[PDB]
């Protein structure tokens, strides 16, 4: 009928109690699943939250069980990492007309960028011409902006890839898509496979290829799945690679900026860094070289989360300022500044939060006085300001800005990375009572700017800020179990996530859920046959513009009532969250 093929991939809602037996749950990609550790995340207190997310993040390093999915430390994955290091080496050997592209949408795009800078530094440090570049969905703008809608075009991905691949002779394209989902990457990988002579595609994400996305893409004929299955066949001739360890679901379902983006760095820093370091040695990269690095990253988690109580406290101070109407400033230097910006921006689409709510800053890119003059006066009793640096930074720029802020505000916890026995000027730097002191062992490093210390630190900061930003909002009651129900539908993936949440929470048929959603989106216009049959991009473009789409749609279903009736109920309840939870009751 009208809309049958648009919605064909959607599995029917199972009956009460048979979610397993129907096998609907077997087809939910690992990346979208509900993480059982966080079933009650919306009841956890701050310290619980930090523990549950610490646990979730730990799952990245968990090893393979005895009929089950390959993981980071499984031999197949490390062997693929080794082969890829190899191919990166051939390019490094012969940089003339060589290029290495790291590409993704959203947080995969952000991760791509950091890493292309890092490995560009590393080659500058050795006086080699930089061979790395990034590509992000929607151009460079996207690195530091919330722009969730730009991932949905395969021709845009191919366009962007054709720009930077110029008249290069040998190009490595690392397509990063956590969910093995983004149309932006799918076209790139497919294009590479059509010109092997020049391109080598390497696909990175965290689902088995059997769970790769498989609904049609509006500007492209193949699906992500087909593209990935065909890359996997090519791997046997070593002309494509798929690097896809399971890392377990996200503690907030489908919030792939968290574990997904973490594991992206872990996986890609590790392997690239191996390729470089072993290329100067005239040795092949080996599982043993990768393992040293992976184990360092695994220590980095333990190191990071041992500071848990201070993490729960910072969370509680971020949650408080938001619970009033304050604002949160993440102030950090060099790449940890960026990471802070990245975190704050991602809270907009992730939690429906305003850009002032949690906002990052680098010394978005403001100077010492500049921040003192412009941003400083706007601060207030109820806010929180977070400072993020190493002892190697310029603590005379640091101490100044804190002095200033300690006046206009008092909540000013802070995040300081140190190699052991660095001290921390001003013993009267009880400007911060009990800092988040993270001190790193000494470790070997032959390269110039100590790249492995950078990677550790960036990851540990990412983990802290993510757990913080995410916990603060959970505490405010905005998360339903371990799902963000009331999200903004701004891309096709988010539209499927919405439809999925409608089925799960209502228990009602696929057809009713779809109808309640489309009515909610297009109200006041009734359901027509054109609307039923529209490409999903038409629903997205209309929903993106509205508020409470999903909660309205869910109420209409639970109450078995019209959109006019559910909007009126909603507006009569004290709050969205209360309207929904009590309707669910
Ligand atoms: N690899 C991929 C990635 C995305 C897609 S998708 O965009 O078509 N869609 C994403 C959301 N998705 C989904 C999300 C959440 C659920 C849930 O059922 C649960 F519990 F599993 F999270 C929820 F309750 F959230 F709805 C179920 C399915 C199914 C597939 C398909 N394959
Ligand atoms: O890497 P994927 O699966 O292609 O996801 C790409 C982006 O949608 C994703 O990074 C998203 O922006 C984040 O808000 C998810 O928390």
């Amino acid at each position: 009928m009208p809309g049958t093929k648009r919605f064909q991939h959607v599995i029917e809602t199972p009956e009460p109690g048979k979610w397993e037996l129907s096998g609907y749950e077997a087809a939910v990609p690992i990346t979208e699943k509900s993480n059982p550790l966080t079933q009650d995340l919306d009841k956890a207190d701050a310290e619980n939250i930090v523990r549950l997310l610490g646990q979730c993040d730990a799952e990245i390093f968990q090893e393979e069980g005895q009929s089950t999915y390959q993981r980071l430390y499984s031999e197949s994955i490390l062997t693929t990492m080794v082969q890829v290091a190899g191919k990166v080496q051939e390019v490094l050997k012969e940089p003339d007309g060589g290029l290495v592209v790291l590409s993704g949408g959203g947080t995969s795009g952000r991760m791509a960028f950091l890493m292309s800078v890092s490995f560009n530094q590393l080659m500058k440090g050795l006086g080699q011409k930089p061979l790395y570049t990034y590509l992000i969905a929607g151009g460079d703008r996207s690195v530091v902006a919330s722009r969730e809608g730009t991932e949905d075009s395969a021709l845009h991905g191919i366009e962007e890839l054709k720009k930077v691949a110029a008249g290069k002779k040998r190009v490595i394209v690392i397509g990063i898509s956590v969910g093995l989902s983004a149309p932006f990457v799918a076209g790139q990988m497919d294009c590479c496979m059509n010109n092997t002579a020049v391109f080598l595609p390497v696909l990175v994400g965290f689902n088995p290829v059997s769970m790769a996305r498989n609904d049609p893409i509006e500007d492209w004929s193949s699906t992500f799945r087909q593209v990935a299955e065909r890359m996997q066949k090519m791997q046997e001739k070593q002309k494509a690679f798929v690097l896809n360890p399971a890392i377990g679901p996200e503690g907030l379902s489908g919030s792939s900026r968290m574990k997904g983006g973490s594991a992206t760095k872990i996986l890609l820093e590790t392997l690239l860094l191996a390729a470089h370091k072993t290329v100067d040695q005239g040795i092949a990269a080996s599982q043993r070289c990768l393992l040293e690095i992976l184990r360092t990253f695994e220590r980095a988690h333990q190191v990071t989360y041992s500071q848990s109580p201070k993490i729960a406290t910072l969370m509680k101070s971020v949650s408080t300022s938001l619970e009033k109407k304050g604002h949160v400033y993440l102030v950090g230097w060099q790449t940890l500044g960026i990471i802070a910006i990245m975190d704050g921006v991602e809270c907009i689409h992730t939690f429906g939060a305003d850009f002032r709510d949690v906002r990052g800053f680098l010394i978005f890119t403001f100077s010492q006085e500049d921040f003192l003059t412009s941003i400083l006066p706007s601060l207030t009793e109820i806010d929180t300001v977070v400072f993020i640096f190493t002892l190697d930074d310029n603590l005379t720029e640091v101490q100044t800005i804190v002095e200033q802020v300690k006046e206009k505000t008092n909540h000013i916890q802070a995040l300081a990375h140190s190699t052991v026995g660095q001290t921390l000027p001003i013993p009267l730097k009880k400007l911060f009572p009990s800092i988040i002191s993270i001190t790193w062992p000494l470790l070997f490093f032959e390269y110039e700017g100590n790249f492995i210390q950078k990677f550790q630190r960036e990851l540990s900061t990412k983990w802290v800020l993510n757990t913080v930003s995410t916990g603060a909002h959970v505490l405010l009651g905005k998360i339903l179990q371990n799902h963000m129900l009331d999200l903004r539908i701004s891309n096709s993936k988010l539209f499927w996530r919405a439809l999925a949440m409608l089925q799960r929470f209502s228990g009602q048929s696929k057809a009713r859920c779809i109808e309640s959603l489309l009515r909610a989106i297009h109200f006041p216009q009734p359901l027509s046959d054109d609307i039923r049959a529209a490409p999903i991009s038409c629903h997205v473009q209309v929903a993106h513009e509205k508020e409470q789409v999903i909660p309205i749609a869910l109420l209409s279903l639970l109450f078995r009532c019209s959109i006019t009736e559910a909007q009126a109920h909603l507006a009569a309840a004290p709050s969205v969250c209360e309207a929904v939870r009590s309707a669910l009751a």
